[PDB]
């Protein structure tokens, strides 16, 4: 239901991790910056699971969005709010190539 | 929750209605640009009920960062997102 | 200047009209969203043409990230806020 | 020009500082978040002064978002935007009370 250029345009700055860490509050992270719940006992991921996970991340989003703003039917907008939301939400680091 | 600032920043301009009323994009609204929900039957509301009504259209926005910004810890931040949606998400009154 | 996703996403939605038209708000806009100057007497342009104006206006929004958030070194938190506000400040076509 | 809801929402949460200090950054900084030019050679203001350059800094965000988002008249959605890259665009310090 995202668009392929709103999935492309995430991908272009956050990195994949195929193995979990720990971000600087000490929540364990995985895949496309995406959040594990406590109860989880992964470790490592494959590239479609952390796929999954960036469409789930995206689409929860989108659910809670459209209860804050009942009124926004342009899905663009819809988008732009959620890459922001995504962009200040979750750390990334810093490569110097 | 929110500060009083916040809270006064949307009031100042979005506007208050204590009857329904049909908006731009055809949803019927109440209160501070509050959508109405089917079983909200009501048509004319207090004060009290705009403000409360206005609380939880700040809840929601809330838990939307809750969930999506997780580990947003800078309130002035938060509150600015909050702001930002609703000017975008609600329509202006008169 | 702004990476080649972040304009094909605000091209997916934008939407091009080689020809002007007036939009919903009644103004002339032409490419993908550029509203017309008094100066720009052209009503008929080419992709190149549209291409140049959208970089146009993506770097009147980088001009405005430059001056109000001077410190800002999260290239994606830039083209995030570019996209947003490109969304909210241009109307779409159809 | 700008609401005084506007105003006293951005002084809810940006600290007044009288004497200049470096940021993270290296650079000057007073009042309220107002970075100061390569010459500027005082040290203190006054609390008229730092209101003076929040003015400044706001009605510049203004007319440079007008030329970014030329079709965009709505007063609120204006404040709030240069609300937001406000909050983003100032390092502010940790308060214990």
């Amino acid at each position: 239901r995202f668009s392929s250029a709103c999935i492309a345009f995430i991908k272009q700055w956050q990195g994949l991790s195929l193995e979990k860490y720990r971000d600087r509050q000490g929540n364990w992270v995985i895949g496309y910056g995406h959040m594990l719940t406590p109860d989880e006992t992964l470790t490592f991921i494959t590239p479609d699971q952390a796929e999954a996970f960036l469409l789930d991340d995206l689409n929860s989003c989108d659910i809670l969005l459209q209860n804050c703003l009942p009124e926004l039917n342009d899905r663009f907008q819809r988008e732009t709010l959620i890459a922001l939301m995504f962009s200040i939400g979750h750390q990334r680091f810093l490569s110097l190539i």
